[PDB]
């Protein structure tokens, strides 16, 4: 919803309301939990034409949880999702700074396409794989205008020293390259950064640096969407040992995400997917699976504004998992109004 | 404020700012407290025409308290009020899911009409009487188009297992019926649901199920508004014993709300009302009044956007109340800008 | 962004997104800290024409921090900044109530003009010098229409009894007078109020009343901005002893703020400034500086919607300060999109 269009500044206000329920057995041992998951989003996006070659922009978006009560748990899950401003110049590129997506999410975005679940390895406040605070990002499209379909990015992750180790990071750099051609895209992305002393001081995870890289292919044409991601992390992936009640990072993970979808004309969009992430060299455990499931789902788009969906996670994690990762299935049902 | 009207999607943005002060003596022993009560609301409402018989909709609304400081108490009282999405079909009815009003509020809404106070028995996160999270609601107007003025609803309350007993509920069903004719409306509504083990485990309240029902009449015509509600609850009404510092639910309550108002042409809207709610079979107390007052107030509407109001609670609760319910009067003064 | 203009009600929606980083050494001993400081604002402003002489208005504005994570620290720094409603009558004046600026901020606003820093003595939840909750404010412009440029205000501060002493206040009155002529403005403002028993009960600060006054001159013309504030506080200024880990108010402070700026045509706006605030008669310390720095900075306005800035604080606080006030420099870099 464009609330402003004058003298080359446009602002859009946008938002959505997501009625959502998760169904698991009893669901502390399930993939996604059990119960009401309703939530809403609000945000704006602005773009100003400063001169013929130079445009400025900003975006903000907030998540309000709607599955809390009015009492002490009222703001649980609320958060800024995005908040950044930048400048884009004719064929030089663009620069922005704020709370934005890590550059490795340029690869991991390929498979983050399921109705409700998926994108399990694109953690937030996790260096370069998801939403992080304090990233400057340089981006270039069509390689300075010289090569159509050829994009690249370089990102400086600023150190965030937070109270918990799970949410902290040190100084870091990363980058990405994508090519897109006749329906297809290929991408690679990499980032490395310091761990904070508090992260170091965790039982799980040993190393002075964190590292995350991923590659991906996708096909997005003829009503079809197909993608594959492969990824590898060192000292970077957050883990918890539910038996010993300890927390930290996986010394190494190996990540596979695959997704296949088809979009019917009349709005039905079936989906199948697979996610496996394996931890290795975990203090006191050795090797252990973090995520391992198949997904079957569908979204029904009535139009640009309304949709319903059901998302089934056939959970292949096993009951005797060494970290306590939950092994039960989850089904999500959702109804979305957005503008 | 309609920010979007195109191709049969309309979105409204709305909000208000409420400068508000409560005056009691000293006010921990008063009906409504003492001091600044300013707050603001923001929300949107969307409606999309999917086809000729089928419309989709969503609503979200947030409460920001404006009587906090910037420090540790900054978000106290903030909360999602509403957050839901649904579909309405030609003369079949409508379905929605999210954070919405309990179906018993279809009756209790009749008297929830005072400038500032009132609606004392339409508690939030209290099964079916007020705002609750995780309700699916089916609604039918004019009985499938067959009977003008005859409405009904059926609601499935999903279990919310929360950290506190005050805010939790189990699985539940409920419904309502209203008829509206030549200025008048009559209504009845009922709901029953499981109590969670944590609720069971409270000192106050004993029972495996919660139950809430109410009936009401109103007259809304010729500048007059008159309504009466009668209600009864079992194991459902939240109570606290301020002497023993314990909390739980009333085994039984009996509820009476009456309201009379007149709307002058030139914007003055005087009000009188009465609320009595009696607890029974309360562990360690037996019978005790929860709410017992008369109200005298007025709102001055300058127009659709601006109003002032004063709301006086002559508090009939007595100084020796057995639960510690406050017995002092309260006066609220308010100025409202809304859009 | 005006989202509504009809029948003499107008509403504006506004907001901004501030990508911001602070650079200090290591930065617990610095002026402004170290790291990501991104944040966003959203608000509305409404004005309704009730009749030819009487207009009603409301404003609300929220601060969302964008330099938090999604976990336990997600809402840190979030707060209502403003939230009030009122009425303005032809040449009688205006009245409003809510969370608004203390009347002494009518003087202190003169120098609160730096890119990022400054306004150091206009604390929030501090009686009359900054944002406070529960103020009624009467305002008059051009002295009932009789004297152009001559404005005055009187403000009733309502008691806020909060959990902490830092954020509380008692009942209070205050006022201000300004004259504005041929480019210049002069102003004086004063307020006094009760301290709460909890404030009294603090180690730092002794007195039954709080008092704050300030005067100011400014010049705002020919692309130049120059201002000076002088201020004095008794029992009102919040202080902490980082050595003894105690908190309270300064028995007396003396405050000086000066600012000089020039606005180039092509959008560059250099700045220099000075702030000194001295505490006196501080229990266990005697006299000690709270703030003492020089500022050098600049903002580049690309247009009404986009700007960049850099703000350097040459910190003159000394390493051996008796309260533990940080003595290191800070540099802020910022990029702003606003609408
Ligand atoms: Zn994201
Ligand atoms: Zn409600
Ligand atoms: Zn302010």
């Amino acid at each position: 919803a464009e609330i402003y269009n004058k003298d080359g500044n446009k602002v859009d206000l946008y938002g959505k309301a997501v009625g959502l329920h998760y169904f698991s057995k009893g669901g502390e041992n399930s993939y996604g939990g059990n119960g009401d998951m309703t939530y809403a989003r609000l945000g704006f996006k602005g773009e100003t034409q400063i001169n013929s070659d130079l445009t400025g922009y900003g975006q903000w978006e907030y998540n309000f949880q709607g599955n809390n009560s009015e009492g002490a748990d009222a703001q649980t899950g609320n958060k800024t999702h995005l908040a950044f401003a930048g400048l884009k110049y004719a064929d030089v590129g663009s620069f922005d700074y704020g709370r934005n997506h890590g550059v490795v999410y340029d690869a991991l975005g390929y498979t983050d396409m399921l109705p409700e679940f998926g994108g399990d390895t694109a953690y937030s406040d996790d260096f370069f794989v998801g939403d992080v605070g304090g990233v400057a990002t340089y981006r270039n499209s069509n390689f300075f205008g010289l090569v159509d379909g050829l994009n690249f990015a370089v990102q400086y992750l600023g150190k965030n020293e937070r109270d918990t180790a799970r949410r902290s990071n040190g100084d870091g750099v990363g980058g990405s390259i994508s090519y897109e051609y006749e329906g297809f895209g290929i991408v690679g992305a990499y980032g490395a950064a310091d761990r904070t002393n508090l992260q170091e001081a965790q039982p799980l995870g040993n190393g002075k640096k964190a590292e995350q890289w991923a590659t991906g292919l996708k096909y997005d044409a003829n009503n079809i969407y197909l993608a594959a991601n492969y990824g590898e992390t060192r000292n970077a992936t957050p883990i918890t040992n539910k038996f010993t009640n300890t927390s930290g990072f996986a010394n190494k993970t190996q990540d596979v995400l695959l997704v296949a979808q088809y979009q019917f004309d009349f709005g039905l969009r079936p989906s199948i997917a697979y996610t496996k992430s394996k931890a290795k060299d975990v203090e006191g455990i050795g090797d252990v699976d973090l995520v391992n499931y198949f997904e079957v789902g569908a979204t029904y788009y009535f139009n640009k504004n309304m949709s319903t969906y059901v998302d089934y996670i056939i959970n292949q994690i096993d009951s005797d998992n060494k970290l306590g990762v939950g092994s039960d299935d989850t089904v999500a049902v959702g109804i979305v109004y957005q503008f």
